[PDB]
């Protein structure tokens, strides 16, 4: 509604639902970093990188969304197009990846853990190129549905992406630290 | 910038220089963490909640911005609206807080860890306060800037968020578990 006519409770109760569905599925991240509790223990400096890896993801679905929003709007794209768009972000994704962990593994070749040098430069790539794709594609979902991305979009391509990543990023881990 | 005639070398060149950008921004929260390596050995459980308590934050900071920037565009605000506005949105951060901080509490004694049921129960309070704070007066600080906020904000107040949350969240956590 308006803001200029909404009291405080008002503005808590338009707003609490969204955040409400939104922590209940990010709690799940939580779930999957205790599952892989062992190679957590095992190796301390895989915490350290978790913000980066999923923020990044974050930044480049969110990035993808926005352009895809503006076409779609603008009618320079259509819904039947989402397949086309999809094949060519996978090869985008795939350069942003590459470039980005470029930058990543350099920083963590700084901070000296030799050992994570595969695991999140190797993470990375495949988050970019998988945050790119849902960023790309969300917002085709979204107008089919009939549900408009301006207060849904950003959040939804953070939330997805987090568990994602965390999820690509844990198992990198664990293949490569504990297999 | 046609997204349908742009290529997929295009489409990198033009997005790369941002996100090159953000990730070197974002290198910080790791360097963060690797300052709180103490607590990070103390408890390993401590880092199970990073990304609901940052995403959170992240989440709230948004959602408060998307409704200023709407707000402002409309001009149903105006830039010098914005000391009415912090004042609200310091009793809407905190029921917000409170209200997600009761669930995020019932996550973790589900997760098996009471230990951190109050650093984890009162961190979210503050960093969904802090980060609506943040996301409800960017908007404002960047109109006055001459940078139109629908343009960047969202970048922004996720790292903001990334930071702060990272920075409340491990300080909280210093104080109560050493
Ligand atoms: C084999 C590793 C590939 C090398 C890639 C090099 C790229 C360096 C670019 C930025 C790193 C920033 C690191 C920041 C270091 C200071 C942090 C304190
Ligand atoms: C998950 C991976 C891709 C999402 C697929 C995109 C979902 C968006 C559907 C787009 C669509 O419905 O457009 C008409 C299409 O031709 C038929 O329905
Ligand atoms: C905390 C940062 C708050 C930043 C608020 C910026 C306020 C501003 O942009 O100025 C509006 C008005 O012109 C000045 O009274
Ligand atoms: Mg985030």
């Amino acid at each position: 509604l308006v803001y200029s006519e909404a009291g405080p409770v008002a503005l808590w109760l338009a707003r609490v639902r969204w955040l409400v569905i939104l922590i209940l599925t990010g709690m799940v991240t939580s779930s999957i970093l205790q599952g892989f509790e062992s190679v957590l223990e095992a190796v301390t400096a895989l915490a350290f990188y978790v913000p980066v890896l999923l923020g990044t993801g974050g930044n480049t679905g969110n990035q993808s969304a926005t352009l895809i929003i503006r076409a779609l709007a603008t009618r320079d794209l259509d819904l039947r197009d989402w397949r086309r768009v999809f094949l060519k972000e996978m090869g985008v994704g795939l350069l942003l990846g590459l470039t980005l962990s470029f930058l990543l593994v350099g920083k963590v070749y700084w901070d000296g853990h030799p050992l994570l040098l595969p695991v999140v430069g190797v993470s990375l790539v495949l988050i970019v190129f998988f945050a790119n794709l849902v960023g790309a594609m969300l917002p085709f979902l979204l107008r089919r549905l009939g549900v408009d991305p301006a207060l849904v979009s950003n959040p939804l391509v953070a939330t997805l992406s987090d568990v994602t990543g965390l999820l690509i990023y844990l198992s990198v881990a664990r293949l490569l630290l504990e297999a």
